[PDB]
């Protein structure tokens, strides 16, 4: 257990701060995840030999799609270390262990299509889990490798907390469900400004894990502006392609999913700054202040889409 990960000195500055890009050298990231699990949580939370194993079977049952993939796994867990590491008095051990997982679990066996196009084929996922399809699965797929033999990274807790931090895990991913989203925050922001929000409720921790797991989630869009418009060619690719596949069930997609409609995109991504992004990174803010380079980058990139819709590029 003497043996720690050690950056380069550029990302050992830059992984510190929420805009840092995992970059294009996919044999880093799983040495990326380890140094931050390490600094975030301690080098002792989890047997290395295990941890290793956990993180390329979590790599292997990621698919080659281009968004929903194993760079957004890392780009996801990498916010919540950021969050983790800027708050670090607020957060049990537990939850330091399950939330760094959890992000690296959360879209497991994503095929690029939503629980909408699920339901709408009739796919098989959609009769075992009503709501929340795809999150149910991954959840799943996080406890099928969880028991792989020399998968059990929680082989040291006892019953009690091994049961809790798999309950933080199940809690933190349904809450990537987007749909969940807009209730969550909506309790949250009544709670904060009544002045009823209380960290010591447990009920109360669970929808503020839930909205980092939201704020962790869409963090794409609290990059530089190059990382975020490129990152937006990717989401879109995937947005498409269920288009192209809702047209072949004989359904007309939304205009965001529709190829045909690329010229309303620079609107849609206002849309959802205003509706989603922006909304979601300022109720963090209120409730974690250290959160805010978050809610900073996020209005910045609102400004830099506002500028497409001009022309002024
Ligand atoms: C599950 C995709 C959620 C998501 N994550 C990001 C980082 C973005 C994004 C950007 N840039 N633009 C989006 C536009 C619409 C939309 O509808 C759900 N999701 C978006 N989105
Ligand atoms: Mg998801
Ligand atoms: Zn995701």
């Amino acid at each position: 257990g003497l043996m720690q990960f050690t950056l380069p000195v550029r990302l050992c500055k830059e992984i510190e701060l929420f805009h840092f890009d995992i970059g294009p050298f996919e044999n880093m990231w799983p040495g990326i995840f380890v140094y931050m699990v390490h600094r975030s949580c301690g080098t002792s939370c989890f047997e290395l030999e295990k941890l290793c194993r956990f993180i390329m079977s979590v790599k292997k049952n990621y698919r080659r799609v281009p968004y929903h993939n194993w760079k957004h796994a890392v780009t996801v867990a990498h916010c919540m270390y950021a969050i983790l590491q800027n708050n670090h008095t607020l957060f049990t051990d537990l939850e330091r262990k399950g939330l760094l997982i959890a992000c690296l679990c959360h879209d497991l066996d994503h095929r690029g299509f939503s629980n909408s196009y699920l339901q709408k084929f009739d796919h098989p996922l959609a009769a075992l889990y009503s709501t929340s399809t795809m999150e149910q699965h991954h959840f799943s797929q996080t406890v099928s490798i969880l028991q792989l033999e020399g998968h059990n990274i929680f082989s040291t807790l006892s019953s009690s907390e091994y049961e809790q931090v798999l309950e933080i895990i199940r809690k933190a991913i349904i809450a990537t469900d987007l749909a969940l989203y807009f209730g969550n925050r909506k309790q949250l922001e009544e709670m904060y400004q009544t002045g009823s929000l209380n960290l010591n409720n447990q009920s109360h921790r669970d929808r503020v894990i839930g909205l980092m797991m939201t704020a962790c989630d869409l963090c794409s869009v609290t990059k530089l502006w190059p990382v975020t418009k490129l990152t937006a060619n990717d989401i879109y690719a995937e947005f498409w392609a269920e288009g192209d596949e809702m047209k072949k069930l004989g359904i007309q997609p939304i205009p965001m999913m529709d190829r045909d409609k690329k010229d309303e995109v620079p609107q849609g991504q206002l849309g959802f700054y205003n509706a989603v992004a922006i909304p979601c990174y300022t109720t963090l803010t209120q409730i974690l202040p250290p959160t805010e380079p978050l809610l900073k980058a996020c209005r910045d990139n609102l400004s830099q889409w506002e500028k497409v819709i001009r022309g002024e590029e």
